[PDB]
């Protein structure tokens, strides 16, 4: 029944996180080294279904088709005009599974501020940090344990 | 009958908690160590079904189609106009199983305030702490037993 | 017949309590120890069935379609206008088995006030104590028997 | 025939009492000891069947559809307006077997007032004592026999 | 069912990234050397479906077909004209899978500013950096590990 329509979304969300983690590991491994960093990510998405239909008009450019006028003097002023305007019709079907938010957190074993800024700048391209969706990207250094 | 439509939600909710716990363990294990921390999470969700239909209009941009006027002087002032406006139709089907609230609690075996703040900042990205849904995230340190 | 529609709810309610007790035990066991605490929980739920249908209108943004006017002077002032407004239709089906109230009671074998407050703060995240549903959470220390 | 529709309720009521007694025993046994307390509970419930249908309106936000006016001076003042309002329809089916009242009585073998208050506070969470349904919870200490 | 309509998009997006990475590697390998650089890319795309229908008119060039006039003097001035205008009809079906954004990040093992600018200029042609889609291209040099 419907028990399979949600678990598929659950596995898809997990697969996205796994791919993002794999992409993250490829960049930080040769620069920081093995076992000198930890990172985890998560993605939240929605599976709604939206259909849109739009019909627009242009009132600034009217075109006349039939026109009748009467200008009786002595004072009758009668006018009857027909107009035809531009018509635009649009039909749109949205996607299902758009990414809503994305959070990335990176911890580096103990670094000055310049190196942290450089690492953040490098990771920005690798991740796709975008402010429109309210994504969060944090990178920081702490002392590990032995 | 309907006895299977709720137990599926119960197993799905448990599976979400298990995955979140597994993600939590991966980050805190190498930094804090084995047996130096405990953490548990819970998620509350709803399984409603909402359908939406919207029809919008634009009254600020009217377009004229037929127009008749009479300006008899001597004083008859008659007007008859027909208008056509923009039409927009939208149909939306919402998802079933959206997350409502999320609570995370972390206890660390005995730490200064800076380390606690750093750990909270690290866990924020790993969990997905969001203030819009009223999620709760608490991290603190207590003395364990022997 | 209908003798099975209520016993299923009875087993579901018992299963929820068992899972909550298991979650409680996992956190308090390593911090307090074996046999130094007791705790029990209960959950009350309802199994009603509610369907909702809503139809909303926007009276602040009217759009004119047909308009006729007469401004006879000498003083006839006649007007006839047709309007079209935004229409919104919503249909909602609620869930069956929502949690109404939740009570948790914890007794610790003999503790200062700070440790009690810390334990309560830890258990708040583990349980999901929410004031909207009027949930109750009590933690206290008493002297056991030998 | 109908001889089975009531005995099922009788066994369900007995099963609820048995489960509540089992939950009570689990908490008081390690704190008070074996054979130092006695307790019994009862639950009263109803098995009615109620269906509800509601139709609500919003008179404070009317929307105009058709309007005709006449303001003849010399003094005829005629108006004809049509309105459309928000419509809400709800259908609800209640549950069968809601708990009406609940009484708990606890006797402890001979205790100061503080210990009695602490025991009552512990049992409140374990039972679910609620004042809305007029539930009764009594705990007291008497001298047993030998 | 629909579980295959999204995984295909997931593999297509991964294939685009793989091809872009392969193109990147071909240029930077002979100039920088083996193991002296790291780079990763990502592409975000949408899979909507848009159909467009347009009907345009030219009101500045009207052509007369039938004309009747009356210029009675003594003063009746009556005119009745019919017009025919240019008509244009367009139907368009958009593509599915257009690229929305593109981010590239390059790190070079430790370089002056001139060499960095030259490398960025070289990579601009190889990637296709375009400001219309808000693409991001970052190139920088950091100290690696040993």
């Amino acid at each position: 029944p419907a028990s399979a329509a949600r678990r598929k979304e659950q596995e898809l969300e997990r697969s996205q996180e796994q791919a993002l983690r794999e992409k993250i590991d490829s960049v930080l491994l040769p620069i920081l080294g093995y076992g000198n960093y930890t990172a985890q990510v998560d993605i939240q998405m929605d599976f709604s279904a939206v259909e849109q239909t739009r019909k627009r008009f242009d009132p600034n450019t009217p075109a006349t088709r039939s026109e009748y006028a009467l200008e009786d003097y002595n004072v009758r002023k009668e006018s009857t005009r027909n107009f035809e305007l531009d018509t635009t019709i649009s039909h749109e079907r949205k996607q299902t599974g758009t990414v809503a938010r994305q959070t990335v957190s990176v911890a580096i074993k103990d670094m000055s501020e310049s190196e942290i800024n450089a690492i953040r700048q490098v990771l920005i391209g690798t991740v796709g940090f975008d402010q429109g969706r309210g994504d969060l990207l944090n990178v920081l250094s702490v002392k590990f344990a032995e």
